[PDB]
């Protein structure tokens, strides 16, 4: 494929363009609620993922070409307690048949299987596990729950976060930024990532999130909108 | 969904974005060959269809809104004999789980089942069946192999045909045009079509084609490229 | 330039993106009224033109490349008398400094100067002059008020006409279609046009219209919206 | 206007889409060289600006609506000496008739006139003047050479910088990021900026740059490509 694009200003309650996995659902107001909410309150031990229906052609073995892509999405992570939060939300790419992996700190993306899984993620990590830096962080993750690069992230409870992720194929640069319009505060991180080596030719793209494994480490992970475009020169 | 787009300047030999049904395949040079070719020669009794992976949201029961869409594709129909041709090629919309229907003059789109099937097609018909006008034609077909409107079509054997189809939701106008750049000859037809009444909320879009049911009524039906865009106001 | 696009769903009353020439104005409801209207009634001897502010790079002498482009616009031509009409409306390309040429049957586009002017137009001609066929027509015009190709055009008084014009650089094919959603009636014409030979490298694009030179040959020429895109491979 | 877009993968040597002011020129290889280079070496006391030909409709007094916009551009600033650099490069919006203002630290954008000029800029400042913080910085500037917000910027001599600027009208958030693909290092800054209050309804957008006012404070300021899109809801 050469060019694929799609833009949701909000999500449809029974989405056919979006493959919902685990606890993910679209609320009737059109928020993509990745992790469970009960009586308006986030629940623990939740794992939800959402992928776009069409696979994306990110590289081609015949032509040796790599896709470029850009995506925008806004998301909210709201926790009943500012200091106890887990586990986070991520935008990711994985093989098209990708299924939910471990919950909790593995973010539904990775596992501890000793079989290195193919998934490239931009995580917004709200809990410091063994493999994390100390502070909440935006991480670029290449086939590991351990980020290859991260920036410390001043998570704002319940505030809309605007994210813009792009991948420039000609330089192998993956760049992720987050901005909180509420107080015009922003964070960015970039990495040199070889998508040909990390991922298969075709992938599915989307989001994954998990709530903490305890009652006092719960938060929501809602996506409010999403735009994506990818071009493969071919 | 609000906006979905995709553009192929040619097709990938093992397409993941394109669901190939019946005899459809992508050749190694990237043509979408809907009907069978053997030793470079079209074969009879063939039926092939290709659909885009992502369903398209063409209308919404809650918001009462209808999508607009536009698509461009180029296609070749080549017959070893100018005067004996069958059966044709079509661009269509159908429920997402749509499967190949009858072969031959039914174009893989419709059947004679007495169970009116949901499919809206723009056919390029190369054989005059019982339900057709006399001459080869471009037809707009709403849940029937019988066109509600058609224009006579001067098919050019083996020449590239450029098609542009659009649907204007605000007026319910479906317009289909074909141009042969080789001699700058063009045909157009339009119809007032209520997609809400003809189709379910979500559909898949693509192409369907069949070769004749006899050895002396064979032709190819190759699509060379394809661009599509649909917006649902919501 | 490689890609230029712009889309108006209606026009701004004091447009800065649109260079208005002669009698052209934008009404407060956002219609581009090319020719004069007085007390709601079309006036004779009027000439109005509108061009997009940015020049469009349609070909390049260094790279030998030609642009492709596509444009959509809706327009109304309303005459107080169905049988007496003049003169018409056109979409055109001309050098960027292009100024209004002759009025009346020259459509503000051409003149009788014996100095062949550079302008390539798709005219919707409502009056049969000396150089016209008999019937109202959609014409493709290459540096002459005389069309190189035309299709007879069933003008519908006061009805919205939807036009789609495209130019495919790889085949030099200019295609123009018009559809009246009101009764789903359509017309199309195509021509092999060498834009490199007809036009300079850079042009401005837009509309031109004139009302008849007599009181009993008056009509309006309003454009309701306009989308344009052009890509030059370079 | 509702939607305006344009994308250059490089610039044309005699650009008609781009209004070049002061010393700005396009090199024969298609770089937009804002400030003077002599025998391949940057010259002092230079000031160059480039604007897109079409004005952009950023807000509308009648409808009370504000545009959103996004733009990407890559740029190089190369100095013969790493530690002596001046003055910088900026992306800006200003009234359409905007002309070059003061040189040097005023970046061709502002002056010391005591007549507050309308210009909103995202500067990449390479020299600490009286109104600057100490370190080189990316600044958001609203009708002043003094930034309202800035982030410290690790300028990389002679390296390609990729910038992405967006403005979200619904939150009044202007966000600017820079990434050096060479070592995947990134910077971002955001501000709450009211474009209705800072700028007139229509503007022109582009770049401005100046070299230092001394021989030992020289650098280049070349833009390599540029994409822009703006939508005004209206
Ligand atoms: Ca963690
Ligand atoms: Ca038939
Ligand atoms: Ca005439
Ligand atoms: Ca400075
Ligand atoms: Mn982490
Ligand atoms: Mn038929
Ligand atoms: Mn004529
Ligand atoms: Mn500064």
């Amino acid at each position: 494929s050469e060019v694929v694009s799609f833009s949701f200003t909000k999500f449809n309650p029974n989405p056919k363009d979006i493959i919902l996995q685990g606890d993910a659902l679209v609320t009737s107001k059109g928020k993509l609620q990745l992790t469970k909410v009960k009586d308006g309150k986030p629940v623990d031990h939740s794992l939800g993922r959402a992928l776009y229906a069409a696979p994306i052609h990110i590289w081609d073995d015949s032509t040796d070409r790599v896709a470029s892509f850009a995506t925008s999405f806004s998301f909210v992570v709201e926790a009943p307690d500012e200091s106890k939060t887990a586990d986070g939300i991520a935008f990711f790419l994985a093989p098209p048949d990708t299924q939910p992996q471990k919950d909790g700190g593995f973010l539904g993306l990775f596992n501890d299987s000793n079989k290195s899984i193919q998934t490239v993620a931009v995580e917004f990590d709200t809990f410091s596990n063994t493999w994390d830096p100390s502070a909440r962080h935006i991480g670029i993750n290449v086939n590991s729950i351990e980020s290859m690069k991260y920036v410390k992230w001043g998570w704002e409870n319940g505030k809309v976060a605007n994210v813009y992720i792009s991948y420039e194929a000609s330089t192998k640069t993956l760049t992720a930024s987050l901005t909180y319009p509420s107080n015009a505060t922003s964070y960015i991180v970039s990495a040199n990532v070889d998508l040909k080596s990390a991922l298969p030719e075709w992938v599915r793209v989307g989001f994954s999130a998990t709530s903490g494994l305890s009652r006092d480490h719960v938060e929501t992970h809602d996506v409010l909108d999403w735009s994506f475009t990818s071009t493969l020169q071919a």
